[PDB]
């Protein structure tokens, strides 16, 4: 239901800028090099005729996008991916090549409301509204070349726009690309001149500073190999998706209410850590894993006592040496999997179960002497030996501006982190609409999402 009315191509100011800029890929890129979408997407009460879209709206976009990219010049540039043995990946920005953002705007009948609502959407709705990058759009003599960012504005006439950016994950973390967006809106929103610093709305892609004193760099190279092939080969058009989108919000009163029922189950136990992030997932957790349960297995009881897994990461600018800064822009992502026995997980005290199992797995991970390196060498080793019908991964953060995002339209009316349903992840951000709340999208098939708001909605 959405028609394609113009794709163009934004690049930087031919002037200020250069010919050429060469990034190096560090081996924090290398775990995400397979990843080719990462998928964000707004929504924006816009109750303005079609005409004013196009003659004020996309022009503005163009301009702002390219004033942008002044300042993140590598984002309009490729991945190169190796072709000959011996040759590691880079980044790379050729003006000479013609390196450059596409810009899909297109136009579409469906029900805004419903699409930017909080109750069930189709996710093949929310996924139509992206522009399909190629895998491959030129191949010189050493590497092949890989897009980065592509971005597709689709215009819901009288009603409202939504604005589709997809990117290449081993170009940046969630924190980096948030900044990328909210860097886009504020030139548009303010113009050429507008203060990035003041916003803190600057990159850093200084990576002299990034240093693999532990040789990971080759060890997660040649480990990535094997998962490079599989995704070399697979469908760059989005799947048929058996799964809706639901999304809960969590105030900071709702968020007080799960840590004192931690803290009256706890009965004297040792201190565990609550933050809003680890009673977010663990509640998440336990009724994610107890709709597994409703959906009943017919397995009985043979299960319950096997292993379940919560997969995240951890920014770890601050924790790098040399002193990294909070702006760096790429990845600097830690793995971080926490784990309970099933049983524990549905008992009577499975929310403390897993709040302490969390707050566990960031112990060993980041409180770790040595530093968050001292175990890096089994990052990826580690995330393998998990079944899949004992996994459950979370994207994104609350610590993201998600909700800044204004053009000059307002702020978003929903943040979607769409590419949430190619496998069993949720998402965890910013409230809009409350203080320091969160929201949770979930991404489950119609019955099991059945499941899983009766618990959710259910006991709390
Ligand atoms: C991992 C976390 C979240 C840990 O959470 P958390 O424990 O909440 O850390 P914190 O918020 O700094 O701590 C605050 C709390 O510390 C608590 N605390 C600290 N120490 C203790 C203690 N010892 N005992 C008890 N409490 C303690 C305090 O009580 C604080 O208050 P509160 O939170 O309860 O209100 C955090 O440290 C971190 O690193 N977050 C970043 C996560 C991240 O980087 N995720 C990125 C994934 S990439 C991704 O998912 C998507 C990328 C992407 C790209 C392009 C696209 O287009 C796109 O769409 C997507």
């Amino acid at each position: 239901m959405v028609k394609v009315l113009e794709k163009c191509q934004v690049t930087p100011p031919s002037d200020t800028t250069d010919v050429e800029l060469s990034l190096p890929v560090t081996f924090f890129d290398i775990p995400w090099l397979h990843l080719n979408k990462m998928q964000s997407l707004l929504f924006y009460d816009f109750p303005y005729p079609r005409t004013h879209f196009l003659d004020t709206v996309i022009p503005n976009l163009k301009a702002s996008l390219s004033l942008t990219l002044k300042h993140y010049v590598p984002l309009s540039g490729n991945l190169l991916m190796p072709i000959k043995s011996g040759e590691m990946p880079k980044f790379q920005y050729s003006r000479d090549e013609g390196d450059s953002i596409t810009l899909i705007v297109a136009e579409s009948d469906q029900d805004f409301d419903y699409l930017k609502g909080h109750q069930l959407v189709d996710s093949n709705d929310l996924h139509g509204l992206f522009y399909v990058m190629p895998r491959v759009i030129r191949t010189m003599q050493d590497y092949k070349v890989i897009p980065l960012v592509a971005v597709q504005v689709t215009v819901f006439p009288n009603r409202g726009i939504a604005v589709a950016l997809t990117a290449h994950a081993s170009i940046a973390d969630a924190k980096s690309f948030v900044m990328f967006i909210n860097a886009w809106a504020y030139i548009n929103k303010f113009g050429k001149d507008a203060d990035l610093l003041s916003a803190n709305l600057l990159p850093s892609f200084d990576r002299s500073i990034i240093k693999d004193l532990y040789g990971l760099e080759e060890t997660f190279w040649n480990e990535m190999q094997d998962v490079l092939e599989m995704f070399s080969r697979f469908g760059s058009k989005p799947p048929r998706f058996n799964k809706v989108r639901a999304t809960y919000v969590l105030s900071l009163a709702e968020i007080q209410k799960l840590k004192n029922k931690v803290l009256n189950l706890r009965g004297s136990e040792p201190t565990i850590r609550v933050t809003t992030f680890t009673m977010t997932c663990g509640y998440v957790w336990t009724c994610m894993v107890k709709s597994k349960d409703d959906v009943v297995s017919e397995e009985s009881s043979n299960d319950e006592n096997e292993l379940e897994y919560f997969s995240f990461t951890a920014d770890c600018r601050g924790l790098l040496t040399p002193p990294c800064p909070p702006n760096y822009f790429g990845n600097c992502l830690a793995s971080c999997v926490a784990k309970a026995t099933h049983k524990e997980l549905v008992g009577d005290k499975g929310l403390l179960v897993a709040v302490a199992a969390i707050g566990e797995a960031i112990e060993k991970r980041l409180h770790n002497e040595k530093g968050v390196l001292a175990d890096a060498k089994t990052w990826l080793s580690e995330s393998n030996g998990i079944p899949s019908k004992r996994f459950l991964g979370i994207t994104g953060s609350p610590k993201f501006d998600s909700y800044g995002v204004d053009f000059g339209w307002g702020k978003p009316a929903k943040f979607d982190i769409t590419s949430v349903d190619y496998a069993e992840l949720i998402y965890v951000i910013q409230s809009r609409d409350f203080e320091k709340g969160v929201e949770i999208g979930v991404s489950l098939p119609k019955i099991h999402m059945d499941a899983f708001a009766k618990i959710f909605e259910e006991g709390f």
